[PDB]
């Protein structure tokens, strides 16, 4: 669509729409990362009553809940309903009416008394950042929910959720997965469409100051691997989405290179010929990467780039230089590459049981375990690291 479709009056009627709705409460059942399955509760007051949260909701086909009530005091509703007790609830939360309804995003308002603190993350990219918009899209289908993690293409959280957790605040994800099979949920679409789509759910809600955003962009591993796009056009796409973030007013990024996918073990089962062209276009767009980065950072903004195709390296080349133990084969008992696996339930094979799915850095064929995704945090957060250029709150 476009934010401008959006007028004045929509957003006056919008706004003053203040209704009700319940918070659908997940965990993971299981006591480690080795198990993706989840189960869910409906948020309790602390006599137990259901919990509700005032505010109202829009969409422009895909429905987000604009609240006042603060994300922590959500997720501590959640912690006291569910009571978990093991290391790995890695619990997350949802606007819904219903059980048939489906997991919507709750955007809490900001307040009118604001100053240049970021107050939120913002995330645009495809399946090494979705945290569930394929999944909603697919009627949680796609990937399957015993063996990826409630939408998450990985056995966890990714590593936008954990710097969010580290800086204790809400991520709101407009990364749309991209995995083989995506296809038949959702059009292929580029991340400068992740951006007027954000665009547009912004424009409804109050007080928002997009100065106040850390925005986080990765694209272009689907499109690569899967979608044999060409550099030049995910170059175009690419930068069609800063200029038009910029342009609304954005200020503070953060940005990453490609991983070399060709180590993951789908190409075990590729030649060497697709395994070099794949290869050499994230080799190239790279280079465009780290070049936006330069101009922005020139033409004053606060920019980050964070080289995760040279940690990878790092991990595929020497894993156990950084407490893991096997980068080349899948964890998960999957011996070819295809799309139809991710519909599917499948168990660790024995090694990965073995030594546990966090001394892994791949999943299944594809994409990386939750600890790989912790490990990309810590280095990004680490002093130094760049970080440190963005206006954070401190918490006693
Ligand atoms: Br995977």
């Amino acid at each position: 669509l476009s934010p401008e479709a959006i007028t004045s009056a929509q957003v006056f009627s919008t706004q003053s729409k203040e209704t009700y709705t319940y918070v659908r409460c997940w965990y993971r059942t299981g006591n480690s990362h080795d198990e993706s399955a989840t189960d869910w509760e409906w948020a309790e007051n602390p006599d137990g009553s259901y919990f509700t949260i005032d505010g109202y909701w829009w969409s422009s086909v895909k429905n987000m809940f604009y609240t006042n009530t603060s994300q922590n005091v959500i997720k501590q509703r959640c912690e006291e309903t569910l009571g978990v007790t093991h290391d790995a609830a890695d619990i997350t939360y949802f606007a819904a009416d219903n059980r048939w309804s489906y997991n919507h995003t709750i955007w809490t308002n900001d307040p009118v008394m604001q100053a240049d603190q970021i107050n939120k993350i913002v995330a645009f990219g495809d399946s090494l950042s979705d945290t569930g918009n394929i999944f909603n899209a697919a009627q949680w289908r796609f990937p399957n929910p015993d063996t990826w993690f409630l939408g998450h293409f990985s056995n966890g959280f990714v590593w936008t959720e954990y710097i969010a957790q580290a800086k204790k605040l809400p991520l709101y994800n407009w990364a749309v997965g991209g995995a083989a099979g995506s296809n038949q949920y959702v059009a292929l679409t580029g991340v400068k469409d992740q951006v007027l789509s954000y665009l547009t759910y912004a424009k409804m809600a109050k007080n928002y100051k997009p100065e106040n955003t850390l925005f986080t962009l990765e694209f272009g591993l689907n499109d690569f691997m899967n979608y044999n796009r060409e550099v030049v056009d995910v170059k175009t796409d690419f930068s069609t989405a800063l200029i038009k973030l910029t342009d609304a007013g954005a200020k503070n990024i953060m940005l990453m290179t490609l991983p070399d996918a060709t180590k993951a073990p789908q190409f075990k089962y590729s030649t060497q010929a697709e395994i070099e062209k794949v290869r050499a276009k994230i080799v190239e767009f790279n280079e465009f990467i780290k070049a936006q980065a330069a101009f922005y950072i020139i033409q004053g903004y606060n920019i980050t780039l964070y080289d995760t195709h040279g940690l990878f390296e790092q991990l595929t080349q020497n894993p156990q230089q950084h407490g893991f133990v096997n980068a080349s084969d899948a964890c998960l008992n999957i011996n070819r590459a295809s799309s139809a696996d991710y519909l599917y339930s499948h168990s660790l094979t024995n090694e990965c049981a073995t030594h546990s799915s966090d001394k892994y850095v791949f999943w299944g064929v594809t994409h990386p375990t939750t600890a790989v995704h912790k490990y990309i945090a810590e280095k990004m957060l680490a002093p130094g690291a760049g970080m440190q250029r963005f206006n954070f709150h401190h918490h006693h």
